[PDB]
């Protein structure tokens, strides 16, 4: 369904276009509207969003502006009742190019850079506490890396590791602790949109070191194989992702030569890609998740 009374929205959070940006915009696949909304009290770009509990959280990031570059290891939510954000405690290291993934009520922050740094570790955020804790690292060092949760097990796929972009992905299992390397994708992907829908992870987009990608895989954990299923109709890396009634929708990127607006629908009955709107102006290295609509 899509209640809260109130339809479910795609929000994006910040990214950058020249520098990073507080943008904070809700599209509604309805009606095909854009509202605008709060800004983030701090610009970031290469955050990752997600909702726990109605609430929409922004994770790490970094923000790029003239007056310096600064990594972020913030944490903050923003209430769609109230159209305020608040800060939540910070996590233990800044994050940039993060990836995140809920389980069980629980965001899980994964990876990224700080400053020359690529990070492996891993950390936990308890809402109900307001507290951080680290978990076990992950194999790789990995910034540029998508995250996604099925059937309670924890995916972080691709990334970069300081010298080699990766096709790699690996599993996080939280009863045991324990990180285990799965099917390898058949593309190197650092920046992909990543998602689950139905049975499998979704790996779209990325940066293979050479060029921005179009093509889009799938890992079914049941055969544990990855599958190409139809591109999208932009190459695009920095891409923002989410599921939405059934759906899997990228927003934005960078393509090679233009910060995109396209948004871009799949339909997995179909295999095929359409372009639903476009995004008030382009930018990459958005933070994506859905939620109930504001006030
Ligand atoms: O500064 C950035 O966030 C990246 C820009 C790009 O991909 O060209
Ligand atoms: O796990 C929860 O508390 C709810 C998350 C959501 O809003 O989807
Ligand atoms: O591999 C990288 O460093 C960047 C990838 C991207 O543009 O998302």
């Amino acid at each position: 369904v899509p209640r809260g009374m109130v339809g479910r929205l795609i929000y994006t959070a910040g990214g950058y276009f020249r520098q990073s940006l507080s943008y904070l915009e809700a599209y509604n696949p309805s009606n095909g509207s854009w509202l605008r909304l709060a800004d983030l009290q701090v610009p970031r770009s290469g955050l990752a969003g997600c909702v726990v509990g109605g609430l929409l959280y922004a994770v790490g990031g970094r923000n790029n502006s003239p007056d310096g570059n600064t990594d972020s290891s913030a944490l903050d939510c923003y209430n769609p009742m109230t159209n305020q954000w608040s800060p939540c405690a910070s996590m233990s290291v800044p994050r940039n190019r993060i990836g995140v993934g809920v389980i069980d009520g629980h965001i899980y922050a994964v990876g990224g850079s700080h400053g020359c740094i690529h990070h492996s570790s891993v950390e936990r955020y308890e809402p109900e506490r307001d507290e951080w804790h680290l978990v076990a690292p992950m194999l790789t060092r990995r910034i540029g890396v998508g995250v996604a949760v099925l059937n309670r097990l924890l995916y972080a796929v691709g990334g970069f590791d300081g010298t080699n972009r990766l096709n790699s992905a690996e599993c996080y299992y939280p009863e045991r602790n324990e990180w285990r390397m799965i099917t390898p994708m058949n593309t190197i992907r650092s920046g992909a949109g990543v998602c689950v829908l139905h049975n499998c992870i979704y790996a779209a987009g990325g940066y293979d070191g050479q060029d921005q990608l179009n093509s889009v895989e799938r890992y079914d954990v049941e055969t544990e194989t990855w599958t190409f299923v139809a591109p999208m109709r932009h190459h695009r890396s920095a891409l923002g992702i989410t599921v939405h009634q059934g759906k899997i929708y990228v927003l934005g990127g960078y393509d090679g030569h233009t910060f995109l607006d396209s948004v871009e629908c799949y339909d997995p009955d179909s295999d095929t890609w359409s372009e639903v709107t476009r995004m008030t102006s382009g930018r990459s290295g958005v933070g994506v998740a859905v939620t109930m609509e504001p006030c």
